[PDB]
This record gives structure tokens, sequence and C-alpha cells, in this order.
């Protein structure tokens, strides 16, 4: 029928749950949002369990929680976050004010990985393949994750990864940003988020942030250093004249030979890095070719990457009142199907 929930104060958070989740300990020091590991008494499984903040305060805070729950329930790939569980301890629309979300628990964040040393080239194959499984997986039902970065990426002892998003919530997202979303200077598709990918793997293999950028300015020049300035044919595809002016006004810069970048790397490994760090967003290799190359012989089975189920982001277009985006948020809530255990 609907279970018996119990109340806690934790960090000056109130949290109130169902009996079924116990020994709630909050986790990430802040940086996940409000979040607490927990004990599931019906799997014999540990999860992490999220409170929204303040979700339906404002019009943004609403959609943005409509956002969260509509992206969730759709991820059902081993490489991406999924849905285990989502409740409220309200009995009516009337009362509706809070909302829990359910996942997994991971070990670590690839962030406090790398903190230590760099890894090994095995390592780096097995992460990487991982990363663009799930991302072939996003990129096919039009959805695009813009901050890839290593704070964002999880890992179990095993080595087994997942997509996350901590959204804002406290490593500058400037530093794996793609340079047509960054200064807004070209059209712009889901190869943004293999930038990002090419700049977290050069991470892994040097065990040092590629481009460190100190504000946009700073982060373009670091960038142009590497990849060499646009050359007539990538100019001719820039609708911004402020963009083109800035672009053409700085001294040319070659492309770097990136063998002499990464200077003992697998050859294989420097091979894809070419191909994910390039300038032009047409050129950029997609998630699903990056599985076919070389680099992955020992992961890639072209039978086992599948597709997503098509996601109807047309809701993206609206402009709704509180209390339109509150009742569609609890419509989704009413309508979850958890996962077959
Ligand atoms: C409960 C929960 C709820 C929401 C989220 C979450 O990713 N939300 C996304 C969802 C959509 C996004 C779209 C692009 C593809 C990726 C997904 C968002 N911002 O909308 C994560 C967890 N879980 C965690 O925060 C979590 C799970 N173990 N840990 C953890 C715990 C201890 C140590 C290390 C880690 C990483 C943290």
């Amino acid at each position: 029928e609907r279970p018996t929930f119990y109340r806690q104060e934790l960090n000056k958070t109130i949290w109130e749950v169902p009996e079924r989740y116990q020994n709630l300990s909050p986790v990430g020091s802040g940086a996940y949002g409000s979040v607490c590991a927990a004990f599931d008494t019906k799997t014999g499984h540990r999860v992490a369990v999220k409170k929204l903040s303040r979700p339906f305060q404002s019009i943004i805070h609403a959609k943005r929680t409509y956002r969260e729950l509509r992206l969730l329930k759709h991820m059902k790939h081993e490489n991406v976050i999924g849905l285990l569980d989502v409740f409220t301890p309200a009995r009516s629309l009337e009362e509706f004010n809070d909302v829990y979300l359910v996942t997994h628990l991971m070990g670590a964040d690839l962030n406090n990985i790398v903190k230590c040393q760099k890894l090994t080239d095995d390592h780096v194959q097995f992460l990487i393949y991982q990363i663009l499984r799930g991302l072939k997986y996003i990129h096919s039902a039009d959805i695009i994750h813009r901050d890839l970065k290593p704070s964002n990426l999880a890992v179990n002892e095993d080595c087994e990864l997942k997509i996350l998003d901590f959204g804002l919530a406290r490593v500058a997202t400037r530093w794996y940003r793609a340079p047509e979303i960054m200064l807004n200077w070209m059209h712009y598709n889901q190869t943004v988020d293999i930038w990002s990918v090419g700049c977290i793997m050069a991470e892994l293999l040097t065990g040092r942030t590629l481009f460190p950028g100190t504000d946009h300015i700073d982060q373009l020049k670091l960038i142009l250093r590497l990849v060499g300035t646009p050359g007539a044919e990538l100019l001719k595809k820039i609708s911004s004249e402020s963009a083109r002016n800035y672009i053409q006004s700085l001294a040319q810069m070659p492309k770097m030979n990136f063998a002499n970048v990464f200077i003992g790397a697998n050859p294989l490994a420097v091979d894809l890095l070419e191909k994910m760090l390039v300038l032009d967003s047409d050129k950029r290799i997609t998630a699903a070719q990056a599985l076919a190359h070389a680099y992955f012989a020992q992961y890639h089975d072209p039978d086992d990457e599948p597709v997503a189920d098509p996601y109807d982001q047309s809701f993206e277009s609206r402009d709704l009142l509180i209390d339109e985006w509150k009742s569609l948020t609890y419509d989704e809530v009413i309508s979850f199907v958890p996962p077959p255990l």
C-alpha cells in the first residue's frame, strides 16, 4: 500500500525515509549534494540516497527537479547511473514538497584517484572504453552530458565505471570544455563530450591536467598551443564576427605532433587522442566510432554496445508555472516501476 517513514537530522538537514533504508551516513562532504550512504534491508545492498534541495522554490528549481527525475527514469545501461527508487513522504499532490532519489553506491570518484598518481595503460584502456560505451548510449537518445570531468565519473574496486552528474555542488569545468561550447563560435553537437573524454584520457596517462586555464582567454590560449590556430577551412564555418576577429587577431600557432607531447605512451593511445582533440567538431570522432578504434581491441564487442530507447525532450521548450512542473513531477513519482531484482 505505502511504507512507514522515520525522521532524522543530518548536517543541519532533515531526512524522512522509509524504514527499508537504514544507517544513513553523509558522503562526499557536500560535493555530491545532500547524499547519504544507506543499507537497503530489501536487497542486502548499500545504496546512495539524494535529497533534492528546495525542489519547487521557483519555476527554474521546479523545471530542474522534473528534468533530473525524467533523465534518471530513462537511463538503463551498465555505464550510466540508474534509478533504483524515488519516494516522497507526501500522501497527496497538495502536501508534495520533498523528492528523494536512490541509486547504486559507488566506491570512489576518478578525481580522488588521479590525485595519487598516473594509471597503467591497461587501466586507462578499460576506464575510457566504459566512458565511451556509456556515451554511445546517452548520445543515441540525443542527450548531451556537457560537463564530463573526473569528479563526475565513479568506479568500484573491480574498476566498473558509471557516468553521473553532481550538477552545481562543491576541479574547473573550464579545463575539460570544448572550445566551440566555451566561446559559442560554431554549431555544437554530441562531440563536445568527446573533447572532454580526450582531456580526461590525457590526464589518466600523464598524471597532469592537460589544459589548466585560469579563465576563458587563458584556456583557449593553452588549447591553441597544442592543436594550432584554426585554418581557412574551419574559419569558413565560424558565424560569430567577434569570435572570428579574436582568433584572426592572434599570431598563428602550428599543430604540435602529439607523439612529441605524450612521449612514451602507447602509440595507439596517441592516435586516439589526435582523433578526439580536433577543433573542427564536424571532424571529431564519435563515441560509436571510438569504440571500434584499435586501442580497445581487448574490450570492444559490437554485439554488446547497445543504443537507448528514444527520449521525449519536448518539455525543454515549455514555459510553465511552479504548480504545473510540480504536478508533472508527482505523475513521474507515481508511475515509477523499480528495476527487476
Ligand atoms: C543518488 C543520486 C541521485 C542523482 C545523481 C545524478 O547523477 N543525477 C543526474 C542525473 C542525470 C545525468 C544525465 C547525464 C548522464 C548521467 C546522469 C542529474 N544531476 O540530473 C547521482 C546519484 N548518486 C550519487 O550521488 C552517488 C552514488 N555513489 N556516490 C558515491 C558515494 C561514495 C563515494 C563516491 C561516490 C561517487 C555518489
